[PDB]
């Protein structure tokens, strides 16, 4: 055990190993209770992340032990994993903090890129990243849901990590938080799949290459509009897979419109670009390139490499379908945070 000690941070005691140096709030409140510190032990600048009282109830034990064991999971470059995790308690019915540390990042890729075109090469290497984090993520049958520009980090030399893995207000209106969701998740369509993701960075990906929101709604029903003059209104076959009978009757009342040529929207664009849009933006999810095949598409072919984008270990959720009591998933938190081993 390390000694710890106490510093008054964000209105409340931050109780940390004497390894973390030089504690100071980031993210102004925008990805919890942060802190950049300097990690005496590694040379690393880290985020330390203490967790909002995380037992309180039984949906939040379970979101707390959902979050640790998924950042215990993830050791790949563009996914954001876990340095160290740690509380203060000497025993489980001390046990009430959990903190979380992670690399430090530099900046999101919205405070980046927003408002701005990108040359093609940066486009290639930053979707690039993206995919490759997405085959990892997505071979432990692993979901993102809600991949946007503020959830992807980036340091100085374009390096990407994917991080941050919502109430129906903060979806409503002229906002951010649903412009890269996929239709069928955006409308409860249907139960999704992992290609929901690579709508999103269908979505990023045109976002990059011109500057603009590519399905700025100003609502859910505006926002349906806009994607359905770009890719087409439903089919039968992808009707029939709707298994909401109303959103389905509600599709039925739209005037059909054709698939648009999207060289004409993309103009200018890379035509491998464009190619690789095409194959993003399909309404049917079953369609859909996958992270797998989008990454050996020739859009990458300077990037590419077979040997070199890994897969990862199998991941067991099988706690997603339990009902357990809060002390129960707060005991299940406790091991995970005593059993933790640091990376290399
Ligand atoms: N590591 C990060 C960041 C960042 O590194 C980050 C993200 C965006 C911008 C950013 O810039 C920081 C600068 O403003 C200060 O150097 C950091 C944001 N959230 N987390 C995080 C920490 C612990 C967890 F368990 C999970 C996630």
């Amino acid at each position: 055990r390390p000694t710890f000690y106490r510093q008054e941070l964000n209105k409340t005691i931050w109780e940390v190993p004497e390894r973390y140096q030089n504690l100071s709030p980031v993210g102004s409140g925008a990805y919890g209770s942060v802190c950049a510190a300097f990690d005496t032990k590694t040379g690393l600048r880290v985020a330390v992340k203490k967790l909002s009282r995380p037992f309180q109830s039984i949906i939040h034990a379970k979101r707390t032990y959902r979050e640790l064991r998924l950042l215990k999971h993830m050791k790949h470059e563009n996914v954001i994993g876990l340095l160290d995790v740690f509380t203060p308690a000497r025993s489980l019915e001390e046990f009430n903090d959990v903190y979380l540390v992670t690399h430090l990042m530099g900046a999101d890729l919205n405070n980046i890129v927003k408002c701005q075109k990108l040359t093609d090469d940066h486009v290639q290497f930053l979707i690039y990243q993206i995919l490759r984090g997405l085959k990892y993520i997505h071979s432990a049958d692993i979901i993102h849901r809600d991949l946007k520009p503020s959830n992807l980090a980036v340091n100085e030399d374009c390096e990407l990590k994917i991080l941050d893995f919502h109430t129906d207000d903060e979806m409503t209106g002229y906002v951010a938080t649903r412009w890269y969701r996929a239709p069928e998740i955006m409308l409860n369509w249907m139960h999704y799949n992992q290609t929901v993701d690579i709508w999103s960075v269908g979505c990023i990906m045109a976002e990059l290459l011109t500057g603009r929101t590519l399905f700025p709604g100003t609502d859910h029903i505006d926002q349906l509009k806009l994607i359905l003059r770009l890719v087409g209104t439903p089919g039968a076959e992808l009707l029939k897979k709707i298994s909401s009978e109303s959103a389905r009757n509600y599709i039925q009342s739209l005037t059909q419109m054709p698939k648009m040529n999207f060289a004409n929207v993309f103009i200018g664009a890379n035509p491998l670009a464009v190619d690789l849009l095409e194959k993003m933006l399909v309404l049917d999810s079953d369609k859909r390139i996958t992270a797998a095949q989008a990454l050996a598409h020739a859009y990458f072919a300077q990037y590419h490499d077979p040997d070199d984008e890994p897969v990862a270990d199998p991941y067991d959720q099988s706690f997603e379908s339990r009902d357990l009591l809060i002390d129960e998933w707060k005991s299940l938190t406790y091991d995970e945070v005593i059993s933790f081993v640091p990376p290399p």
